[PDB]
């Protein structure tokens, strides 16, 4: 009986990666990866394992990516791609980031997309002092309806009320909105 003892597969291999802000590095020095996960019962342990974002240092990012994808903008997936952003005030910190957070991973990991979670790459979060930020990357930022229809399940599945507008911005813009939802 396979059901009884082995673990349960994800439709993607993930792999998280931690960001510290330590000005004599450069940005992509200051990159690393954690590490990666295939199965449910591996997520679940790595995610047991570490810090929950409102307790990491000001200046810290976590970023989960497909497995092969850099959370960086010049990644080959993410080059032409784009995100769908969450900004939160310091008041949000308390109230929203892990339970979001925590909601985007399990958006990713769990294909939550239906036919456009092919075109998602990954998410990051970023622990700043000025306001908190969570993010899903996607790879194409020309592609309407996938950028679309990942936005709007996005917005629900945080159950973001209608009186919030979410926006999504082109990577070569931030390296203004192109669809709100
Ligand atoms: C070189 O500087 C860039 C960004 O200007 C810098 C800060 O990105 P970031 O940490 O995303 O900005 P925040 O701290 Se949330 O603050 P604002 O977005 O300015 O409100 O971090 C570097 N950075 C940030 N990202 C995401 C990248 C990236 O994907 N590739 C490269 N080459 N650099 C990146």
């Amino acid at each position: 009986n396979p059901e009884h003892y082995i673990k349960h597969p994800l439709q993607n291999r993930w792999a998280l990666w931690f960001f510290k802000n330590d000005k004599s590095k450069t940005w992509q020095a200051n990159l690393r990866l954690i590490s990666k996960f295939d199965t449910v019962e591996d997520f679940w342990a790595l995610y047991n394992h570490i810090q929950l974002s409102s307790n990491l240092m000001p200046g810290c990012d976590y970023s989960l990516f497909k497995d092969g994808i850099e959370p960086m903008w010049e990644d080959e997936k993410n080059k032409r791609g784009g995100r769908w952003l969450i900004t939160l005030n310091k008041q949000q910190r308390r109230s929203d980031l892990d339970r979001f957070w925590l909601e985007t991973l399990l958006c990713l990991i769990g294909e939550s997309f239906d036919d456009y979670s092919d075109d998602v790459c990954g998410a990051v979060v970023n622990v700043r002092a000025k306001g908190d930020k969570i993010a899903i990357w996607t790879t194409e930022c020309e592609n309407r309806d996938a950028v679309t229809h990942i936005g709007r399940v996005y917005k629900e599945r945080l159950g973001l009320p209608p009186k919030i507008v979410i926006g999504y911005q082109s990577h070569a813009d931030t390296a203004k909105n192109r669809f709100v939802v």
